[PDB]
């Protein structure tokens, strides 16, 4: 887990790079939130990891948000923090369960 200002790995950190590896997608959720919520595919089923902390998502269901994802798991992520907030991470752990 990576709570560091360095991102863990810091060559996704460039949002083509991220896309690139969306360039297919079949699964549900949308590949421009993903990418935009930190995320390259790893290209094995839908799993997919943050750029900064490191932090993989895989098993994605309809509706999911990726965002509020990563917020649920990986509340201490430092590229989160700098788009989302503490205000929105706090408030998806007091209405999220794990
Ligand atoms: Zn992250």
């Amino acid at each position: 887990a990576d709570s560091h200002m360095l991102p863990r790995n810091p060559s996704m950190a460039d949002y083509e790079a991220r896309i690139f590896t969306f360039g297919t997608w079949i699964y549900s959720v949308n590949k421009e939130q993903l990418a935009r919520a930190g995320f390259y595919a790893l290209g094995e089923g839908d799993k997919v990891k943050c750029f900064h902390c490191g932090g993989g998502l895989t098993d994605w269901k309809p509706s999911e948000d990726p965002w509020e994802q990563h917020a649920k798991w990986y509340p201490g992520c430092k590229y989160l923090l700098e788009q989302k907030g503490q205000e929105y991470i706090n408030n998806i752990h007091l209405t999220h369960s794990l």
